[PDB]
């Protein structure tokens, strides 16, 4: 059986707009979203509707009281953690070896993931290459870049990869 | 010499927030940003500051009166165009063959790129795989996913791919 599934873990996100955009990405690729309290914003439809393009309503989402709660429920799992100080790009890990849940962990836009977690998981920390250390990407865009690298190595699972003949002879004619 | 450069082309973007986020991505990877009028918003520091995290100030950006203006200045270049109806994923084109400007073209969040452009460039149209056609990603997130696929095939050019020994023995100790 296929047991391959993208799991996105957000460690104490601050910004409603970022969580909303991530929800929209998670719906698009059928990922599971794990959110670890506390949050910097009010978690409801009012604050997540616009940034999620209404995908708040359909996202597969689990909330946890704190890190300990999440770890308690996920014993002996590998976490791939995004850091400024991550050893190498995510494209350098071999995900074709894995037929299981993969967990991509993203921290607060301000200061990333707690140092004790990175230390614990230093061997599976990844970075997104940029021109320098004064540079940054929006956290929502990083969830997309990291997710689609794992998805490429899985041949995009059951996502729709190719245009039908309906599409092509529509554009190359009508 | 290296002539490899990411060029992002935005065809009549509607939303200031999207252009701002793209500017931030362009600065992070040293891409050139080509913007084609008309725009759905006021193009100034006031509307682009927050969404760009102030990267508006440093982005390498060129503006064009319309499509004809852009094409006039870019005769016989290949355009890789994002479409819902794109033939295959961007990871299926071989960019390792190219030592030149690559042009990734993105249309308005509402209705994508003008049909006559897609028809003209149907052979180099790409899609971002998703679970179905009712699904969508934010345009800014698509610029990141597409850019970093080309960058992976170029071994990330001169972006910073690896942590120094300063970083590692900082975390694995201090």
């Amino acid at each position: 059986m296929n047991k391959r599934k993208i799991n996105i873990v957000l460690y104490q996100p601050e910004i409603a707009q970022n969580v909303g955009a991530i929800m929209r990405t998670c719906v698009a690729i059928n990922a599971r979203l794990h959110i670890i309290e506390p949050l910097g914003f009010i978690f409801d439809d009012r604050h997540l509707s616009r940034s999620s393009a209404n995908e708040y309503k359909y996202v597969d989402c689990i909330r946890y009281d704190d890190w300990n709660d999440f770890i308690t429920k996920h014993q002996n799992i590998t976490l791939f953690c995004l850091s400024r100080y991550g050893q190498k790009p995510i494209s350098d890990f071999d995900f074709s070896k894995i037929n299981d849940n993969v967990y991509l962990v993203f921290g607060k836009e301000s200061t990333g993931i707690a140092k004790p977690i990175l230390k614990e998981h230093y061997n599976t920390t990844f970075r997104i290459p940029m021109i320098s250390e004064t540079r940054s990407l929006n956290i929502a865009n990083t969830v997309g870049i990291a997710s689609y690298e794992v998805l490429r190595q899985w041949d995009y699972l059951d996502l729709v990869k190719y245009e039908t003949q309906k599409g092509k002879d529509y554009i190359l004619s009508e």
